[PDB]
């Protein structure tokens, strides 16, 4: 069991995926959503035993909490076009596919690449690829994913 | 937003989703987990004060977040089983385009069907959907999703 349980979520919250590179901004409105959850739902920050300013730590984070407002108009607005902004129509099966052709046939090969990727065509595909050699570094694992297509590229 | 605040789920929950028609006994078992997620972090029910003895109400929910304890090894065992006993492989957009490829086609041209499921062969097409028709009623808008659908087998005539 977690020292400190991962704190909650709005349960009907969007699952925007790291991969679909939407912007930042659309985050740090989410982040205003969790936090205006968690403080309608009583959410108070444990103490991390370690860290020093542990107490500081603590009261740093339940202000946040306790200074949470709703998304106003404004915000709303905002958000919703950010939701538009990203690639929405590719989920994690079209990932892994994108990953494992640019293994088997190098990042160049969109042709082929575009063959594997059952849900895309080679027009979505180009697309994807320009911004995922952008922006891959803002993924998580990629040091390992980009080593991994780095082992297979190189193989061949 | 809702009067009362949806309660708090363990955010590392698997996903499952209905349309994947996992066993009911893994909702179960989910939800003890849910429970004691609840109990870890403190959460208390609040009064719905819009129930009519909201007090007993809010008091039995309590309860059973405050009696809450984690899986045991068995129950562990059986969850990870049971993670298996769905159609894990089948995502959100396979199950829109079976029902558009229903709607499109028919029920029985598997032909089609498979041939619109970009992500599925038509083996694969056969064994969910066996399973599709016989609870498809546990799915949230079926009663809509299969009046489409059998408007689509009538346009077809
Ligand atoms: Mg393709
Ligand atoms: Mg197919």
């Amino acid at each position: 069991e977690p020292k400190v349980p991962k704190a909650p979520r709005p349960p009907k919250q969007p699952n925007v995926q790291d991969f679909q590179f939407f912007p930042p901004r659309l985050f740090e409105l989410l982040e205003k959503e969790i936090l205006y959850y968690r403080k309608t739902i009583g959410y108070k920050v444990p103490r991390n035993p370690d860290l020093p300013n542990s107490a500081q730590v603590q009261k740093e984070e339940q202000l946040k909490i306790d200074e949470a407002e709703p998304l106003n108009d404004e915000e709303l607005e905002e958000k919703e076009k950010l939701l538009t902004q990203g690639f929405t129509n590719w989920n994690k099966r079209d990932f892994n596919q994108f990953i494992k052709a640019n293994e088997k046939w190098g990042r160049d090969d969109i042709e082929n690449i575009a063959r594997e990727v059952e849900g895309k065509t080679p027009e979505e595909v180009i697309e994807y690829s320009a911004v995922f050699w952008e922006r891959c570094n803002e993924l998580q694992d990629i040091e390992k994913t980009m080593a991994q297509i780095e082992r297979g590229e190189a193989r061949i």
